[PDB]
């Protein structure tokens, strides 16, 4: 159970980011059901006031929260994996059109999953801006937790992955287009009930053998990573 407060952009806050960039759902449910149209941008997926311009070349840090900032961010229960994807805006995120520009699921030196470095980050993960269209985008941030993940939602609804999806309006203003934007895999669709690392049982399957879910991070990607960029209790 989390939620995106806002975003950093070149490690500088550009403030508080809930129902005025942030497509937020209403609170911190999980979506399960791999067919709705909650998979795209959660719950409430509407048009907010404002996008949050960058230039190619930035770095875009998403900052998760459980309750209030800057807290326990996420159950440490939750292990799993963590993507970024992006599409344009005109698509509401409709269609074949959102391409991954990072992922994270398990770290063998650390011993870590994602999940668990997003806590030790302070909620803070990041993607470099692509040489994209300049343009209005979507950049869809999603955690998935496996911990009822033996079971799938279609079978059993009381269990199943959880996705912890929140769409930022970003509008890139710099970018030479040099890397245009490839075909896009559609949410919902992408992910199905036979989809690698949608049913996984964390406490018997070494993590070692996890395959996060396809599609693979697009080769025009510069992200990006997990780790803490600001201090949110200075100010
Ligand atoms: C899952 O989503 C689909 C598509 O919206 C819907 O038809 C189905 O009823 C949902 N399942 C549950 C258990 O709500
Ligand atoms: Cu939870």
């Amino acid at each position: 159970h989390t939620l995106v407060w806002g975003v950093w952009v070149n490690g500088v806050d550009q403030g508080d980011g809930r129902n005025i960039y942030i497509r937020s759902p209403p609170n911190n449910n999980p979506v399960k059901n791999l067919t709705s149209p909650d998979m795209t941008c959660n719950v409430d997926n509407r048009v907010v006031p404002k996008s949050v311009p960058v230039n190619a070349g930035d770095t875009l840090t998403f900052e998760w929260y459980h309750n209030t900032r800057d807290d326990d961010i996420i159950a440490s229960s939750h292990h799993g994996p963590i993507a970024v994807y992006i599409a344009p805006a005109a698509s509401n995120g409709q269609g074949n059109v959102w391409v991954k520009l990072f992922e994270d699921a398990y770290n063998v030196t650390n011993s870590t999953w994602a999940v668990d470095r997003l806590i030790t980050a302070h909620g803070q993960h990041s993607v470099v801006v692509p040489h994209v269209a300049p343009g209005d985008y979507l950049f869809r941030a999603e955690i998935i937790a496996l911990h009822e993940a033996d079971s799938l939602y279609s079978q059993n609804p009381i269990r199943g992955a959880q996705f912890y999806i929140s769409c930022a309006q970003i509008t890139i203003n710099s970018s030479d287009d040099s890397t245009p934007l490839p075909a896009g895999v559609p949410f919902p669709g992408a992910y199905t009930d036979s989809t690698p690392g949608i049913q996984f049982n964390i406490y018997t399957t070494p993590a070692t053998s996890y395959v996060a879910p396809p599609p693979s991070v697009w080769s025009g990607a510069l992200g990006g990573s997990i780790a803490q960029v600001g201090d949110a209790s200075l100010e």
